């Protein structure tokens, strides 16, 4: 992610919610990215096919459970190590906030009966229609709700003026 | 909030880049999320690894040839089904212009020699970090510019609000 804090991976605990980056706009609104810790760095990955049909749902029930009083969510992308999804909004929502609404969305995914009830899952609307597990998808989600969901400091994971210099 | 849009996938063309949805801000500051399409939906994919490593170097050299003159880059991530990015940014450059700074873009992962020049490449900074192909990623920024950007137009691929009843109406 473009402009972040600089977080240590080794000692990142998930699944968590993490505030990736702030930024204003020009008139002075505030945007919020969002790390969407699923996994725990280089011990665990979500599957390619999993992820995402997890993709399909999770922007909408996220809106569902977050959107308004102060929040619109830009949009909801899953992180090419496949471990998390970064979700970039417009307002400035706390973490617990997020990680309630994060739970409330992995819940939905698990009453999604049949992948037909599934937004845009066809090649009219899926670049890559084919790639699609809801089983997976409920795996995951299930996992989520199983761990539960820390509220991750950038303060406590970041890297030393020694750790950065070994690189 | 100001418009999105349901576009036919059998005929998008690619690569291409295109509006996906525009936005504003409580005081009114516009927001833009491009397509930004590397593949042909459906017939073609980019691979894991690869596009891994280009989501490392994607982000700093688009900001290299985009940023400023209004425009400020929020978050460029993969799509799920691994055709393309999208790019959420600050401001409303038009589609040529974010085409233009996309090849600039991919000129630059070209001359990436080793790995050692990709940033944030290793266990303290990257989730899932043996999961890297630079000669991948390579080939990717060489396929855009071996086969141009277009530019795409959300009235050519409406899917028209029939077709879309026909798709919605096999929901549940
Ligand atoms: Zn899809
Ligand atoms: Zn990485």
């Amino acid at each position: 992610l473009l402009d972040s804090f600089a977080v240590d991976h080794t000692r990142m605990q998930a699944p968590a919610v993490r505030t990736a980056k702030t930024m204003n706009t020009p008139h002075g609104d505030a945007i919020t990215v969002f790390d969407l810790r699923f996994c725990i760095p280089n011990k665990e990955v979500m599957p390619e096919k999993g992820i995402h049909t997890l993709e399909h749902l999770f922007a909408g029930f996220m809106r569902d459970h977050l959107n308004g009083n102060g929040v619109e969510i830009i949009d909801i992308s899953p992180m090419g190590c496949r471990t998390g999804f970064y979700m970039s909004l417009i307002g400035t929502p706390d973490e617990q906030r997020v990680a309630d609404a994060w739970k409330a969305a992995m819940a939905d995914v698990l009453k999604v009966q049949d992948q037909n009830q599934i937004p845009e899952l066809n090649v009219y609307q899926c670049g890559t229609y084919q790639m699609h597990s809801l089983s997976e998808a409920q795996d995951i989600a299930r996992h989520i709700l199983e761990r539960d969901v820390r509220v991750n400091s950038n303060k406590e994971l970041a890297l030393p003026k020694e750790k950065l210099q070994e690189l």
